[PDB]
């Protein structure tokens, strides 16, 4: 996992990157392509690309690396922000509180229960089940900190 | 995970708690430590309530209801923000594309050797670091991803 200012330094240089992002793209593909030729056989519109010089005339090329490129910072700042709120919360649930995992399905298992009581219009078996899912991915995601830190429990 | 509709019942659903979250938070708790007293004995701020007349009169255990749904309303929303822009990447990447885990490396190298060269006065040894780690986290996602499809990356 990454510390709090690690997450910081790459939201840090994925700003310089977006600044100028065309260029960047371009030189990443190109540095794929030429480091590992097979990878350009993915591509059809561009597996006839057979030099750097050819790669950076190509429109097409430029263009499919900025899609990447944005692709990809929206995926690691959404990432960071999962992350941002989840951490502390695991860290001191971990450490100071020390909560089990079993206690965490405890307080799913009466989220379901006020939630099905209180607002059953609302809450069919289909949101239940969605429901039920969702704080599993929240348990499941605790837990894969809580081995991290190596919080037993 | 969970499909487009799933997530929208569950955040339609948590609608309804944010009109209300402080009794929500109050009733989860309290329906907490009746079924499962032990997890009262971890709250060094409530364990002198004894009862469920003393608990419902407790102003902190209705604050710290409201502390516990806003923070877990937090981190689905993020959770569900980063899967639907994980999703449909892996899906593409699987099943058309079928691009393997080795090239999603390659390319990995090739983002942080550019940010290496381009930008070394935001991208010294520890922000590579943190890239490097963050590069391998959206491997992995990719790669769980992958494992639910049944494409072998
Ligand atoms: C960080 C890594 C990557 C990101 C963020 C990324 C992102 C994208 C995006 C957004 C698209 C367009 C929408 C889509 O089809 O899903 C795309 C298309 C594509 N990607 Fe990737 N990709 C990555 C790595 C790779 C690698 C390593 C390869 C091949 C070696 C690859 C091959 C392709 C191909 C063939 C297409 C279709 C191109 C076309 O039809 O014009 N991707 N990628
Ligand atoms: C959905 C589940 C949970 C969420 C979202 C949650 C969230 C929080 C938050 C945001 C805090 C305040 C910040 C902090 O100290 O980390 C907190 C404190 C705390 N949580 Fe949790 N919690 C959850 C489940 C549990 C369970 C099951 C227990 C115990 C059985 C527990 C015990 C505590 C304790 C003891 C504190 C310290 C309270 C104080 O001294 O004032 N939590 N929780
Ligand atoms: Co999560
Ligand atoms: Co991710
Ligand atoms: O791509
Ligand atoms: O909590």
């Amino acid at each position: 996992g990454l510390s709090d200012g690690e997450w910081q330094q790459v939201l840090n240089v994925w700003g310089k990157v977006e600044a100028d992002i065309a260029g960047h793209g371009q030189e990443v593909l190109i540095r794929l392509f030429t480091g590992h030729p097979e990878t350009l056989e993915k591509f059809d519109k561009f597996k006839h690309l057979k030099t750097e010089a050819e790669m950076k005339a190509s429109e097409d090329l430029k263009k499919h690396g900025t899609v990447v490129l944005t692709a990809l910072g929206g995926i690691l700042k959404k990432h960071a922000a999962h992350e941002a709120e989840l951490k502390p919360l695991a860290q001191s649930h971990a450490t100071k509180h020390k909560i089990p995992i079993k206690y965490l399905e405890f307080i799913s298992d009466a989220i379901i229960h006020v939630l099905h009581s209180k607002h059953p219009g609302d809450f069919g078996a289909d949101a239940q089940g969605a429901m039920t899912k969702a704080l599993e991915l929240f348990r499941n995601d605790i837990a894969a900190k809580y081995k991290e830190l190596g919080f037993q429990g």
